């Protein structure tokens, strides 16, 4: 019955996976928690089945995290990135059948899970250069014979919770930041991903242990809710690093704020696109197409509203609606599908109330908007028209593979309606004007994390920080200075002097 | 009676004061809250009375302040600076007559007052030259045809909360911060020193109208916890800096966590100073006692806990007993006093119940412990030896000139103890051992925001930023790039290129 | 016959300048050299004298500033940071009378005089900040127990030779930067300007002595080609900082090179302004004609070349003809003056040689041509048609004010006109293409060190480096990391641990 | 009898040497310049032999750079990082017969061989995420509706000169870091290192060719002076980097600086190890003598000078002895081996030379002197005594393992001595104290470009910028930001507003 135990699968096997396999990894494998079996979202077939944590498991991996920590911090950064160096061949070596796994257990098509694999590669060889330049500036003290050192020290243990849409890409940004920083890792990501967990876990084992380090630099806790709320309680964990729902993040920064640590937010995004009068439309309908519906509507950064000027809105909607008729539906791993099931059937469920609440809240669905007959969590990218820009639907998202027209007149009011949801991830305006395009950069722009021209809402590289402001949490990964999350600066005077204080009176000895 | 009346401190007319004073600015001066008298704690006088903040106070001044935005976040950053510049010549021309304020209303001595509000002066002079410096780095983008930037904007309206025992420069470091990043400010004083922040914000409000800027730029709402509180739940306030104790703060931190503001949090000390054996004790007895019994022992970075290695225990505690003999109490106005009062009558209470408490953990006090026989609030800086490192006392402590000995032995068992505690601002080591120097400043050392060598728990200057980590809250104020907590970053793409994406298998028009 | 025996002159005396004055500081004032008389050029008449440095003076002066360079590099960054903000300041009292100084002495127009007043104020205020900046990272070293640490110390003493053209902002940017980068500074300006340096002079030598430090930290030595040949070959000049010509500057270059100092060249500029068809021309017009007739064409940064697409080419020089005819010529301190007289009398003959070769060469005047008939050196600004883009006048480039207009078609072959001339200071291009605007940006766009869009060719604040490449000399000054050029670079490794080197075999003791 | 075709040589094979080889690399393989034999140093048979290039050949060479250069500098700086990260792989795989090959050709023993290699696929492995990074910065321009950015582009060619001591790593420094750069290179190796030069091309060219790039990007045209002088009078290599003596850096520098090149120049060492009295001597001793023999006492780094306070002389000169005399001399690549030959017969002689004339200065050779014998270049380490610190024969330096030790006194005479050569490469001290340190470090201190405590002077890894002061040229290579070396800057301004110039009273149309 289970997918590894069909010969069709058996590349599976070249990630070490099995039919069971142990969910704990902290130097030693275990799992005394519930076992959870994950299936394909493509057909609803089991593949295999991962142990969970027990409380214990995470106590004990958690204690062997922070023992670990002790010779990890010890060895200089540069000799950190080498063993990150290595982790990011290891992945190399394994990228065709890691990102295979991701598209059978997540759902997404083969180029974007090969895709995700290659970004935790790149921050990999990206950390390794970093690693020799992490640190801050001596600075001149304005007094005599006295130092001024800006220190960066690890946090200490990092605990990653991460989701399922992403479920290789953000746990890896974090891991290679944080490695090179001199902090261990804990990792618990989505249940309904375990298996590419366990998968990328074996993969750094085998590097910590090939240079006979342990292996609780990298640790690895399955679980769900339980785990998670346990990480985000556990004075332990120095920096808690969070990528999922807003819901679920705020209560997470609650729990964090309230014992004083530290938290490192990346929650939903409600993303815009602004099509401007002098926009390329050749530019535009692709780039709003692949940004709505790539990933079937899953990423963070997916395209949400697409705000359209009056004069170009019925045409630009038409040309949708003509290029979404030739999205080609079917399984992620089939090479020449651009379009795949959602990751879960309550995923499929929320999609039919959007709709549903849509056409209640005034909307007109001019494409898709039914759930596809056929095996999988399939349902059909969507377009919705006719809603103001301030309808409810519109305002708290859904996670769904629908596309929020609105129409717009002038530049101040669309910036306005930009700026105007909880969330703050990323946007994107198509327009040729000059003044407009530094305008949306300037403080009367947009008010997201990425701001984005002439290239949709997914457009972003490793080389800049990744996140966003307002509900989407604040926290930024990867890139820039986004390092200095997983550190602790200490500004530090040294008096190397023979100066004694002015002794103001007082008769010393 | 009020001392703003008697003609020997009519001095306080140069700063604008009167008998009855408005503690509402926004453009306009007002106040329909609560009227407060202040007192003065060296002889327990009423000075004078300041007209606070209602609730419709609050709300008119916010919107005023964000209206304001709109205006001041459309200078360009060095003319925000030219503003900041000119702030700075103002507090020049005043420092004497603010910092005499400085000791009258809140009692520190003149030094240190006068010294304070250079600090204004200086970190305005450093804000200058910043404004023509923030920003982002061009980065090189992977994508032919793109740009790759990260820009910097500000968050728009600053409120910022601040305590008793720094009532200048801690508003001060966020003002000039804040202002030249682009942001308005609200501040909200320690009620107890409602008389410096009138005067303070009446030195702002001139060089603003001067400039025929709007007042709201730099707005004051003078009140205590109910205004503090609604600062921490209004959603229009992008950036709260609170500086104050750490029960206050955890409230705020959560507030703020609650609505995805900003918070900067600027928590308690519980500092610490360690004398190793090689230690000289010509710079560690002076520099403990001026770290201890200054400011009567309230600041954030007082020194709190003294260990003092077993060899020199003894000699350093005989040596401290015969200094502390001749500290000068007095008038905190009168140039030869080093001691001047605490800032209320419960703190003396407080006083009293910690000596008290510590003699029934154990304790002996070698020096001092008792109320002075003067007018005013007025306590013998006090020495404690005997206690364990981990006496209750000693974890949590007062705000009391109590200073705290304990003995050690080896390196790291000090390391240990100077980070076991909740808080994280300070620490400082005494010592010429070099190894054992970058110890103190590495990943095994000290844990605190600030990480001295042969000075003092208070050795801060404005180049660095200034905070500490755990329960001290995480924030940083002043140098280095502070100045990115008063702005949001945002990663921003452009595509210049006339270049279309891939039409993957789709036919577009 | 002098014009500071006259009374309308009588201002001369607000700056401390005399009938016959001492060109020599350091610290005293003297020369033994040659007396100079410089002129007015707006009517030819001697304003006042100057007694330059002889051997001996330039002597004892490189002495005593080397001697006062072991008190000023002992003084924190910080503390001389104070020092340059005073500097400004004084600056600040005495911007009027100076700016008329520049105005009567050099014959810019007052508006621009004081401006150049204004950007060493500002220089210093940036500076300020700057000084407590400077510095370079703590980095990680790969070696246990070792720091890496970049240091900046200053180079020693830097010669500073400047032009007649800004004859104060360009010694304020390098005395403002090397200053608080610990260095001693020597200036010889251009002779013809005299009175600038030396007014220039006391007002910084009355800092310098009311802060009770020697006056050699801010040199003069008063001379001609004699005593800057001596800097550029004196080992005890650590930097040469030359602004000046081509010519000169590259004889200052070798011979700096041959004993292996140090040296920053700001050299000749030919800049091009590049107006493509979709510009805007109510913008083109003024910006060509202020950044080509502003300080009647003797800026480093003039408009020296204007290509115009073919499309527009004749419907800009009709316009620039007519408002050029508007230009209002005069006295350089009378009000409302636009246009004043060139600096010397050579000048005037240079500018007849350049217009009649220009002719011979296949160009046509347009507009101007001709020397005006009235006192002073007043030559009319000139439009010179039909020459092609390699014409050899055009390459070469005089410094008069004369715009060499041309045609082109194409974006690649105006790049490469720009880019085909020797010098490589300053360039504008006047567009609305996007694709274009960061095509200029790029690789493949300007070589220069000023590459400008949609303002001219003198747009340039301190914020920025400024300087240009190819025979521009290659230096910097004022903004970014500038400073650098005043510092040395040390990168320090310090083993602080007690481990051993690796015995290889060896039996130590 | 050439050792390329003895069979116990074939491994030279696995390089793509053979019996002649081309020195030539544009992309395609040549040479008719006069052909070169390479001998052993440790026996003086001959290798292999290398047709060096014509001037035909390069002319043809730097064409066909200059014309790849055009395809190399519009891919993006991060997939011009890739070609790096390929480049450091592919070195890698040859890492054992590569090093082999510099033991062979060169005479430095195996492990410092493959150490030469393991630092250029370091440099590699650092570039890739520098690739990511390098640029400027966004400032906040003062005038309203303006950018202004720093953009950093290629210079275009890169000249590499590089000598016989380290034949790798120098080429490796400047080639990863001006590719990331957007440049295309040009090698001139030392004469006596061609088949290094060679091995080292071939392993770049195939990464190139499997890339689909032009083989110009990374051009080598073997050659003596002559093909050096014409690169440094060529104005095509836009930067030429030299390595290699004095003398000829400061002709190479005069020529650059008179065609307003750039050179970055890393010339020789005079290099000064200082003890203290509190100094570890169990850290000195093994210290000095690696510093001092290691290469055979070749590096721009060796220990040639060695300072040691009176109190402790005589004890660490007799531990010297003692240690020196276990010193393993045989073939370089002959396992265990510390010390080779000298890299030719002239060496030699001029080692002779010196210890000579340092025993008619008034020397002591109290170790070695002599010359070995056995086959091959083999000189005895010598340690000469009694010479005073400005003794003729320790100023001037040859490139001979000689150590001369000189007495002290105090801590600022012997800082003096450090500085008083005319090079200013590397220098350490050897001390516990505290401000020792700092002083050393700071404005008094080392004048150094490597100031190294407790580590000797080769004390350097690729983290940090490498290079001197003073006679040794000022370049800087690999770390922090030497990058900009191998760039040019550009200040840009761009208006993006509406806004147009005052009027100033003209009427415009």
């Amino acid at each position: 019955t289970l997918l590894i135990n069909q010969p069709q699968y058996a590349w599976l096997k070249e990630l070490g996976l099995r039919e069971e396999n142990e969910g704990v990894y902290n130097g030693s494998w275990g799992g005394r928690g519930e076992v959870i079996t994950t299936y394909c979202p493509a057909n609803n077939e089991p593949i295999a089945r991962v142990r969970q944590a027990s409380v214990a498991d995470y106590e004990e991996t958690v204690k062997k995290a922070r023992e670990a920590w002790k010779i990890w911090a010890d060895i200089p950064a540069p000799k950190r990135g080498e063993i990150v160096r290595q982790i990011g061949d290891a992945l190399r070596e394994k990228i065709q059948v890691l990102g295979s796994l991701v598209s059978l257990e997540m759902g997404k098509i083969l180029v974007e899970g090969v895709g995700e694999v290659q970004e935790y590669v790149d921050i990999c060889d990206y950390a390794v250069g970093l690693s020799r330049m992490i640190g801050g500036p001596i600075l001149p003290s304005e007094r005599s014979g006295h130092a001024l050192i800006e220190q960066w020290n690890p946090v200490g243990l990092v605990g990653i919770i991460t989701a399922f849409n992403f479920p290789v890409a953000v746990y890896g940004w974090n891991n290679a930041i944080a490695m090179i920083c001199g902090n261990v890792c804990l990792w618990k990501g989505a249940p309904t991903t375990s298996l590419i967990s366990v998968a990328v876990t074996k993969i750094i084992a085998k590097v910590l242990e090939d240079n006979k380090l342990p292996g609780a630099i990298c640790s690895l806790t399955c679980g769900g809710a339980d785990i998670g709320t346990a990480m985000a309680k556990d004075e332990r964990v120095n920096l808690l690093s969070f990528t999922g729902s807003t819901q679920v993040g705020k209560q997470v920064g609650l729990m964090v704020q309230e014992r004083f640590g530290r938290s490192l937010l990346e929650l939903g995004g409600n993303n815009a696109i602004i099509a401007f009068e002098d926009a390329d439309l050749s530019l535009v309908v692709p780039s709003a197409l692949f940004a709505a519906v790539g990933t079937a509507g899953q990423r963070c950064t997916t395209a949400r509203r697409l705000f359209i000027h009056e004069s170009i809105h019925d045409e630009v909607v038409n040309r949708l609606k003509k290029a979404y008729a030739q999205i080609r539906v079917g399984n992620p791993w089939d090479p020449n599908v651009l379009y795949g099931p959602l990751h879960t059937k309550q995923a499929v469920s929320m999609f039919l109330g959007a709709v549903e609440e849509a056409k209640k809240e005034g909307g007109t669905v001019v494409y898709g908007g039914k759930v596809m007959d056929r095996p999988g969590n399939y349902v059909e990218p969507t377009i919705v028209t006719g809603l103001g820009h301030d309808a409810s639907i519109a305002h708290t998202g859904t996670f769904a593979p629908i596309l929020y027209v609105f129409k717009f007149k002038n530049e101040e009011e669309v910036f306005a309606w930009n700026n105007e949801v909880k969330q703050g991830l990323s946007s994107s305006i198509f327009t040729k004007d000059l003044g407009r395009i530094f305008r949306w950069l300037g403080p009367k722009g947009s008010d997201c994390g990425i701001v984005n021209v002439n290239i949709p809402t997914s457009g972003a590289e490793i080389g800049g920080a990744f996140g966003g402001e307002k509900h989407t949490g604040g926290g930024r990964e990867s890139g820039s200075d986004a390092w200095k999350q997983y550190m602790r600066r200490s500004t530090c005077t040294i008096n190397y002097s023979k100066d004694l204080p002015l002794a103001q009176g007082i008769k010393f000895q």
